[PDB]
């Protein structure tokens, strides 16, 4: 439980660093799911943002990277600062990705249904995300398991029709970025949005099917 990926296994994998008004950096995870769309969290917003395509040890630079500009964050409109509700936001790219071994896009399956709990999910990352310092460098990833809602009962405005619920607290810190995607069976189907200050399972992430018609509409227009 906290494995290191082969280089370049998980291509629609992005690495954002976020202008802040103020200045400095920051850093979250996300995932390309159009050669000019990259998905993440609204908490992930700033003033401008650049995205890294193809990496693996983020602190090495190599010859697979791409680096591309964010022209326009689209965060979700009903963003909850206090709840975290509806934690989601599309990046549009100034140009499309190009396609490579190392860099691919992961749309979403035509068809798609509400993942109730119980199944066991992966999540892969850099570990950017929350105040915990990571963590390391290079891409790993950890296998968690979707909870019931009551488990995260004690996150004051959880909502299982908006969120699961994602970890065994009996059984597991390690969820990957901010931003970055659960996949359960080879499909995204939620983000890493936020978990107690500690890290302690379990963890909130956004249930994505609830936002695949807002996905949709962003794309359609864009
Ligand atoms: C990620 O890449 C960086 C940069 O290459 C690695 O950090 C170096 O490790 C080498 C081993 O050859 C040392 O000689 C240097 O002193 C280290 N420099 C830096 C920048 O810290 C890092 O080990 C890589 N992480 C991996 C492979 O997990
Ligand atoms: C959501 O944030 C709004 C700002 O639009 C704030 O007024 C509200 O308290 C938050 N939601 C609630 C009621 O917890």
């Amino acid at each position: 439980g906290g494995t290191e990926c082969k280089p370049h296994s998980r291509p629609y994998m992005a690495y954002l660093e976020i202008v802040t008004s103020n200045g400095p950096s920051k850093f979250c995870g996300g995932f390309l799911i159009r050669r000019n769309f990259v998905l993440t969290a609204a908490h992930c917003a700033g003033r401008s943002i650049t995205v890294t395509l193809g990496a693996h040890n983020i602190t090495e630079e190599e010859d697979t990277w791409q680096k591309l500009e964010v022209i326009k964050q689209f965060r979700h409109p009903k963003y909850n600062t206090s709840t975290l509700h509806h934690d989601i936001m599309l990046l549009k790219l100034k140009e499309k990705a190009s396609l490579t071994l190392a860099v691919g896009t992961l749309p979403f399956p035509s068809q798609f249904n509400f993942v109730p709990p119980g199944r066991m999910c992966r999540v892969a990352g850099w570990g950017r995300t929350g105040v915990l310092k990571p963590g390391s460098d290079t891409l790993q990833e950890v296998k968690l398991r979707l909870m019931d809602p009551q488990a995260c009962s004690h996150f004051r405005d959880f909502d299982h029709n908006l969120q699961l619920c994602v970890g065994n607290p009996r059984k597991t810190a390690f969820k990957g970025d901010s931003g970055g995607p659960l996949l359960c069976a080879g499909v995204a189907q939620g983000i890493v949005s936020y978990g107690r200050s500690d890290a302690k399972p379990p963890a909130v992430f956004t249930r994505i099917s609830h936002y695949r018609p807002w996905i949709n509409q962003i794309l359609q227009a864009n």
